[PDB]
């Protein structure tokens, strides 16, 4: 689990999304993993407008942040996991290291902030739904 909190946007996973995310529905696309839903309280992360291929996750089954290189957002074949079938998903960012299903929602920064969030794992990667193409998170 978890959420980035911009403006007074909530970024989650999709397949994580509540009945008040969906209550509350501002954007959603399946094949990128994402649903954002609108919030009272103001948040307080930045999201990370550039290319950066280094940065920091948190990964939630480690209890760790891991320092990683990571892939340019692309349409990249996803193998079965216990929320989702093998299929396609888009806007995905793949890195070396350790991404459970409990992962999902942990932040991937920058030096710019907020990349995205672990939305794959498995076979030793993690992958990332990246967020920097969503610059309308970044005002109203
Ligand atoms: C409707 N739509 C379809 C694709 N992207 C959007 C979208 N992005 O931001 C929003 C507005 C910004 C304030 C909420 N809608
Ligand atoms: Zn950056």
């Amino acid at each position: 689990s978890g959420a980035i909190y911009v403006g007074n946007y909530r970024v989650v996973n999709r397949h994580l999304a509540t009945h008040n995310d969906w209550a509350n529905l501002v954007w959603e696309d399946s094949s990128r993993d994402l649903l954002v839903s609108s919030t009272t309280a103001q948040g307080c992360d930045t999201i990370a407008r550039c290319d950066c291929q280094t940065g920091v996750y948190y990964c939630s089954s480690r209890r760790k942040h891991y320092p990683v290189s990571f892939s340019k957002p692309s349409l990249i074949f996803v193998e079965a996991s216990e929320y989702y079938p093998a299929r396609y998903q888009s806007h995905l960012m793949l890195a070396v290291g350790h991404s459970e299903p409990g992962d999902c929602g942990g932040i991937l920064r920058c030096q710019h902030g907020v990349v995205g969030i672990v939305s794959t794992g498995g076979n030793g990667l993690v992958g990332f739904a990246d967020v920097r193409d969503l610059l309308w998170l970044d005002e109203e």
